[PDB]
């Protein structure tokens, strides 16, 4: 089927994804996106709401602090394998390991990288902004054509949060940002490691959680006071699918609970119902 | 207030229980413990259901490698500040920080306890038990009183599992474990990070699911095939509560909602209708 054939199919997914947000979540402010990746070739867009409507990014963010990181070491800037002290920023919670280690420790960026990803590490995050530069993790984001997202604050600084500083992100610029993760994936080492972590993600309470533990799902999950989002890239028989779902204005158990559901019924569409 | 009268209430509890029990997982195998708390006085029993019954451990045998741990320190048989290189055992998979380093990373037996508890990670806990010694943590366990808990294989030794070699626990010896957690809690400094460890849990999608992130739960989980369990500690305004659930032949994500409609209910009961 050409694009137009698979949107035109997508109304349906559409359907079944607001009926369910409406029992569930009627007062929220949920976003979706539901695209085609295939190699070379714009994303087709399968199924969307309110897919440009700026969310707090919560952790997910921390997937273009990645992206910055594999592209300093890919062009030579920096090399992954050298090492940041633990010690190089305050010690910070709401998540990780790094959080609960004591003595003197020092990380590669590969591993920074690593436990920021896959265990939403806030020390991890907060240590690889200090030493890269809010600044310039934000230039690569224009380059990328993906400055929507924005990167305002530190992890865990209510301050600036309070003060109305917050990171910021739209379900299409990360879908585009996933597509030029995705297109990277079989070009280099870096490329590589950036899918290949994405897929360790330790986190499937919301997306895949009635998918089973045998699927793979190459993904970062968020979660604030009342946000959750979870967004990545499924591999099927049928070909890869980006699935991005932003809810702000929910519960947190609410939110989780409809994630799920909408995972479910995302992973059936594009597998069983889209040519 | 006396135990008898809690008994008698507590069977409302056993039938709410069993009730969604029955709804949601029928052909599964359920266990729960629910007990109060206070201080220098036998745990009193509000309600149970095969609370004898073994299961496969999963992770909630690491609870009793914690204990040993602590105890070691306290007698002055090991210094808690000590490291153990990441080298000393085999890398395993199965969750947890210390699987995503490459690099020569040290760690102290506090750092170890806090990562296998908190995450779960099971490297951390592979290196404790081959530093500390099988044999010498089960006997911990006889001379707790907890030995139907069992530590007879590694973490994700899957030869193991196929030899007949697993992990084992009962709601009641888990319960008991806790009680004397518990009991050392203002002890000292040891009894003291144990509890703290285990107020600091990470994994919150069983028991505590709908109950916030403001409230804090001293627990552990555990996750194999089709085993899902939780158990902890919960301070409440009417005293400290005991919640054991202990979940196989359970499909994974059927497990996890139970879990959250078991934590629910057991939570406001403790709170709102036992005396
Ligand atoms: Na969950």
């Amino acid at each position: 089927s050409n694009a137009m054939e698979k949107l035109i199919v997508g109304k349906s997914l559409e359907h079944q994804l607001d009926t369910v947000i409406k029992e569930l979540a009627p007062a929220g402010n949920i976003s979706y996106a539901v695209l085609q990746f295939d190699d070379e070739e714009e994303p087709t867009l399968i199924a969307a709401r309110g897919e440009n409507t700026v969310h707090s990014s919560a952790s997910l963010i921390k997937v273009l602090i990645m992206e910055y990181v594999f592209h300093l070491a890919r062009t030579e800037q920096l090399d992954i394998n050298d090492t940041v002290p633990l010690s190089r920023t305050p010690r910070v919670e709401g998540g990780g390991a790094l959080q609960e280690l004591v003595g003197k420790h020092s990380f590669t960026y590969l591993e920074l990288c690593r436990l920021m990803m896959v265990l939403s590490d806030n020390i991890a995050t907060n240590l690889l902004i200090t030493v890269l530069g809010m600044e310039n993790i934000n230039a690569r984001a224009e380059k990328l054509g993906v400055d929507e997202m924005e990167l305002n604050r530190m992890m865990m600084d209510f301050n600036a949060l309070a003060e109305g500083r917050d990171n910021h992100i739209t379900a299409m610029s990360l879908a585009r940002l996933y597509k030029h993760i995705f297109e990277c994936r079989d070009r280099d080492v870096y490329g590589r490691e950036m899918w290949n972590i994405l897929g360790r993600q330790q986190f499937r309470d919301i997306l895949p959680f009635y998918w089973g533990e045998g699927i793979r799902f190459h993904h970062k999950t968020g979660s604030l006071d009342r946000v959750e989002h979870d967004g990545g890239v499924i591999e099927t028989f049928r070909g890869h699918f980006c699935f991005i779902l932003l809810m702000s204005d929910i519960d947190n158990d609410r939110g989780k609970e409809l994630g799920a559901q909408v995972g479910r019924i995302m992973k059936e569409f594009v597998e069983e119902a889209l040519p």
